Order: structure tokens, then C-alpha cells, then sequence
């Protein structure tokens, strides 16, 4: 009984975990966009939150557990709260990277307006957001979709990974910037796959 409070607000510090990955990455596209060192350093100092937030909810789970013990649908929960967590920080982790690339290549002019890297991050806020809500709220249907997403996403890498192979094999100078590119994009594939991976463990302990 005492048990559903600690409960609710441990899935709402997963939700709030979430919208602060999500801006962290939208942080993270606008810095590289309008190149600004200022907004990348917001980024970085940011990820110090999103750990204590990981740290946090660890930390709620193991006294849920020793207080209650709970049993069921809800340990599972619990326990896959505990998993999903830590996806949620490397995520919110992989846009610290995103920040750390940004202001290298601020070194520079743009190569590139930085297109695709945009309608990838874009899509991947929407999974962040999605596989998360996904599993708390248990909607199979969503959690599909985005798992369906992953492979837009993945166009998008091996397509820019071929424009990006364009500036190399046309400027002997380009390399560095194309370079620190590429790290860029794999980091937003990255994010994707492991939104995609909390997409499989929400449809995994939903039908339980």
C-alpha cells in the first residue's frame, strides 16, 4: 500500500529523466547547428543531472525492493526500471559526445548546412520519449513503431556516411571536419539503438 506512492514518482523520475535527454540532445543539434561552444559546455556540465538521476532512481529501486518486496508484475517493473535506467544514461551520455564533437568543429567554418544529422536527431527525440513511455505505460503498439523507426534512422547513417564520403574524395583538406562528422551521426545511431533496446524490454515485460 505504502508502496505505490514510492512507485509513481519513480516512473515520473524516469520520465523527467527523459525529457532532460531528449533536450540534451536537442541542446546538443543546436550548438553543432548555430556553431556556439557556449550551449555545448551547457551540455557537458549537464550530464553531471542526468547521472545523479540514474544514480537516483538506482537508488529508489534497492529500497523499494529491501522495504517491500514486492512480487509479480511489480518487481518486474522495478527491475526493469533498474535496466532501462542505465540505457537512458549512456543515451543522454552519447549527446555529452555529441556536445564534446560540436566544439571541435567549431574550429571551423561548416563544411556542410549538417542536414541529415537534423532529421536524425529529430526522430530520435521522438524515440527517447516514445520507448519510454512505451514501457512505463506498457503500449505495445507504440513500442512496435519505434523499434520501426530504428531503420529510418539507419538510412539516414549509411546515406550521409556516402555524402560524407563525397568531401574526402573530392578535397584532401575536408578530411577533419568530415572526420568529426561522422563520430557525430554514429552517436545519434547510437541513441536510436538504445531507445530501440528499452522498445524490446517494455514489449518483453509487458505481455507478463
Amino acid at each position: 500500500m505504502k508502496l505505490f506512492k514510492e512507485l509513481e514518482e519513480t516512473k515520473e523520475q524516469v520520465i523527467k529523466m527523459a525529457k532532460l535527454v531528449q533536450e540534451a540532445i536537442d541542446k546538443a543539434t543546436e550548438a553543432l547547428n548555430k556553431q556556439n561552444v557556449e550551449l555545448a559546455e551547457e551540455v557537458i556540465k549537464g550530464d553531471d543531472t542526468i547521472d545523479l538521476l540514474e544514480v537516483d532512481i538506482e537508488r529508489r529501486c534497492i529500497r523499494m525492493i529491501a522495504l517491500y518486496q514486492p512480487e509479480a508484475g511489480d518487481l518486474r517493473m522495478i527491475m526493469g526500471i533498474y535496466k532501462i535506467v542505465s540505457d537512458l544514461e549512456r543515451m543522454g551520455d552519447e549527446a555529452e559526445n555529441i556536445a564534446e564533437r560540436a566544439i571541435l568543429l567549431a574550429e571551423e567554418p561548416p563544411l556542410k548546412p549538417y542536414v541529415n544529422i537534423n532529421f536524425m536527431s529529430e526522430i530520435v527525440k521522438e524515440m527517447v520519449n516514445d520507448s519510454v513511455i512505451s514501457f512505463i505505460q506498457q503500449d505495445t503498439l507504440l513500442a512496435k513503431k519505434v523499434i520501426e523507426k530504428d531503420d529510418t534512422v539507419d538510412e539516414l547513417y549509411h546515406q550521409l556516411e556516402r555524402e560524407l564520403m563525397t568531401y574526402v574524395l573530392e578535397d584532401p583538406r575536408n578530411i577533419k571536419r568530415a572526420m568529426h562528422l561522422s563520430f557525430v551521426a554514429r552517436h545519434y545511431e547510437r541513441i536510436a539503438d538504445h531507445a530501440e533496446n528499452v522498445a524490446e524490454a517494455a514489449i518483453y515485460l509487458s505481455e507478463g
